[PDB]
């Protein structure tokens, strides 16, 4: 197990001089509105020697090792580079960006979201940050004080892989978020199930009187497609709307 310490000790290392040296970069998978808006979703990459790397390669290693607070606040920063560099090309992209819960109670973040909006001239609308659902359930008081202090900025703070339980709708009572992606588990089947189509309506039916915006990811087909549409999800991404790209060159209209 020398070896194996070695090759996890190596990808330490390669991850911290990403960090330093600008290793990492984002790609960006347009999200569409079914009921507009310029909204990319960042992807997170690093270039190692000729290679894209996709976070599969190297995230279960930055999670043993504790590097996923400075990594996501590195994706923030980036991401809102971006959003300043769009704004100033003549562009009003959105970006949507994932952080983990280890964010949540991170000053340093905080700090990088309010410093960077705010050297870009960047509004904070432009900003929506993304977490689990599970990582809320289980950090509720330090999920409540990252919404409040992000929110103050005027950026939008939601929740990916939404379930349709009763313990999500206890949930919302007690943390309002901007935005709900509900979990693939609800939507995969949605063009051929009837169960699925009522978990959806169920969570739609609420969140709209609410004013929170309801997503779907991994919409492979027009069938599905037009399934969100009728049970009223507000946005829609995955490979059949386009793939993760490098370019922000979706026509949205
Ligand atoms: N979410 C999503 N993905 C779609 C969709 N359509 C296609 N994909 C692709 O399918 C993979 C889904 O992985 P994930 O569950 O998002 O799981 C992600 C996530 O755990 C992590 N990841 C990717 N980007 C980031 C990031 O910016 N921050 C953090 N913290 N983790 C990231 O790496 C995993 C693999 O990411 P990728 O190699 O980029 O691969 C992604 C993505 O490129 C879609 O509608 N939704």
């Amino acid at each position: 197990d020398r070896a194996e310490e070695e090759r996890i000790e190596r990808w330490v290392e390669q991850l911290r001089e990403a960090l330093v040296g600008d290793g990492f970069l984002l790609h960006y998978q347009p999200v569409l509105n079914l009921q507009p808006l310029e909204l990319y979703q960042a992807f997170l990459r690093l270039e190692r020697n000729g290679e894209m790397m996709s976070p599969n390669a190297f995230m279960a290693i930055a999670e043993e090792h504790d590097l996923v607070t400075e990594i996501d606040r590195w994706v923030v920063a980036r991401a809102i580079r971006q959003l300043g560099e769009r704004q100033r090309a003549g562009h009003k992209t959105h970006l949507l960006v994932r952080i983990g819960p280890n964010s949540f109670s991170d000053p340093q973040m905080i700090d990088t979201i309010r410093e960077q909006l705010a050297v870009y001239g960047v509004p904070g609308e432009r900003l929506w940050l993304q977490t689990p659902e599970s990582k809320v359930f289980t950090h509720l008081r330090n999920a409540q004080q990252f919404l409040a202090a992000v929110s103050a900025m005027d950026c939008k703070v939601g929740l990916e892989q939404f379930g349709s339980g009763l313990d999500s709708f206890q949930l919302l009572a007690h943390f309002h978020p901007a935005f709900l992606k509900l979990d693939r588990g609800i939507t995969g089947d949605i063009a051929s199930a009837r169960d699925s189509q009522e978990k959806i309506r169920e969570i739609t039916s609420r969140a709209q009187p609410a004013g929170i915006l309801t997503m779907a990811e991994f919409v492979a087909d027009a069938q599905s497609m037009s399934s969100f549409f009728s049970a009223g999800v507000d946005y829609v991404q995955g490979d059949f709307v386009a793939p993760t790209g490098p370019l922000m060159n979706y026509e949205f209209g």
